[PDB]
DNA sequence: GCAGGCTAGCCTGCA
DNA sequence: GCAGGCTAGCCTGCA
């Protein structure tokens, strides 16, 4: 079910992350988007199609200090997943949102958006 | 829980409906947004500001021929809310969504957006 | 567990 | 081929 799509979202990885921490990272993704079928559609044709056309926002809550635990390690979440699909060298303070996403994480709403083509490299 | 969100949705409403088809219809949508903060957010927000500012989506599930019913009558649902709070007196085919709408009527998702400052009124062919 | 109300989905009657 | 009406299924207020 989920075992099937972490599987093809992980075979997407830039490897920038070790294999057990992408694993980690995905499958906390996944779960949080089970019951948000169009936001999980748009995450899984949106990374397979390398952004080609616009989707929509991948959100997941926000916590108040902005960061995300994901086995033990703590990171922005649009961050985390920028890194582990497109830029796998990302650092502090390189990642601006595109004009149509609502949910980008500098916005500080009560969801974040953790689509990696909701940002470009700056 | 709480019905102070739907008495403030009330008084914005353009009356072209009944004071309770426009109840029946503003509480179904509070009801599906209870669990969707940011969202009931930005419905409330754009309602009491005119949509001065760009908004986000504010959605509800699709149905199979797209038409929402509410106090017995049927009628596509951001036709509902675009009449309720935008135009009283909106007929059919007279809205087109605004380019950065994600869940416009017309993509057929699983979510249509009833967000009405999501949509522009046109003149129908 | 139950009473009762709301509506998506299905069906039909005029067109 | 639509508009609109009927109701199974779902949900909730209840004691
Ligand atoms: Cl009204
Ligand atoms: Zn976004
Ligand atoms: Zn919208």
């Amino acid at each position: 079910a989920c075992l099937s799509i972490v599987h093809s979202l992980m075979c997407h990885r830039q490897g920038g992350e070790s294999e057990t921490f992408a694993k980690r990272a995905i499958e906390s993704l996944v779960k949080k988007l089970k019951e948000k079928k169009d936001e999980l559609d748009s995450l899984i044709t949106a990374i397979t199609t390398n952004g080609a056309h616009p989707s929509k926002c991948v959100t997941i809550q926000r916590t108040l200090d902005g960061r995300l635990q994901v086995a033990g390690r703590k990171g922005f979440p649009h961050v985390i997943y920028a890194r582990l699909w497109r830029w796998p060298d990302l650092h502090k303070n390189e990642l601006k949102h595109v004009k149509y996403c609502q949910y980008a994480f500098d916005l500080k709403c009560d969801s974040v958006c953790v689509n990696p083509y909701h940002y470009e490299r700056v």
